[PDB]
């Protein structure tokens, strides 16, 4: 079984890159961002050729990386669409989880 792997992964295809800590994540089934993909839980890199790797910020096609990442409503959660569900009503957490500047994704 694939096991997750250290803390302070940096998420680096863009010139805003993010760091990603599993370990603050444990409250989340590993599928659920390693989705299904032709019925299996795929543990590539998200951007992998083939997956989301449209650097086109613009785009909100599933190849979309920055639309897998930000937008909400899409079929699998993505890191800004759980974090204001996380956040709801309060606005240091929405800040903290969702700021597009001084949060805890970037600076
Ligand atoms: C569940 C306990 C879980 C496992 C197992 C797991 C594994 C895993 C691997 C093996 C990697 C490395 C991929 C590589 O080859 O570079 C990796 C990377 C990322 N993960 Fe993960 N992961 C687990 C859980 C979760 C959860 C719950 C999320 C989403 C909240 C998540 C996300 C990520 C992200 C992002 C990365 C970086 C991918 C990148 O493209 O470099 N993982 N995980
Ligand atoms: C990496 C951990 C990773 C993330 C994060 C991620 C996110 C993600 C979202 C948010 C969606 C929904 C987009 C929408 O509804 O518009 C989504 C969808 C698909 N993905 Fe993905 N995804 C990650 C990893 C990977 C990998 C490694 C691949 C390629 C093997 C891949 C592919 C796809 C495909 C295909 C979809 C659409 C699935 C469907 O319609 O059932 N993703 N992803
Ligand atoms: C998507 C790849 C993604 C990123 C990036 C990300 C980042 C992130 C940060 C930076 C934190 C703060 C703690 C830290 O420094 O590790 C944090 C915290 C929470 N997250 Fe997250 N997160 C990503 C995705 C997801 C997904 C898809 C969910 C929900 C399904 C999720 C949830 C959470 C939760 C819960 C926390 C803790 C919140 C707190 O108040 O402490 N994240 N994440
Ligand atoms: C707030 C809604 C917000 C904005 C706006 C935003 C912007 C932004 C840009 C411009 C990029 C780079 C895109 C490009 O291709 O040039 C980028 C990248 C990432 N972001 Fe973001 N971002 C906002 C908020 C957040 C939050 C709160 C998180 C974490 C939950 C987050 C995550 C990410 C991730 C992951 C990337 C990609 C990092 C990489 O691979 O370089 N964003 N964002």
């Amino acid at each position: 079984a694939p096991k997750a792997p250290a803390d302070g992964l940096k998420m680096d295809k863009t010139k805003q890159p993010v760091v990603f800590n599993h370990s603050t994540h444990k409250a989340v089934k590993c599928g659920d961002c390693h989705h299904p993909v032709n019925g299996k839980e795929d543990y590539q890199k998200c951007a992998t050729a083939g997956c989301h790797d449209n650097m086109d910020k613009k785009d909100k096609s599933a190849k979309g990386y920055y639309h897998a990442m930000h937008d909400k409503g899409t079929k699998f959660k993505s890191c800004v669409g759980c974090h204001l569900e996380t956040a709801g009503a309060d606005a240091a957490k929405k800040k903290e989880l969702t700021g597009c500047k001084g949060s805890k994704c970037h600076s």
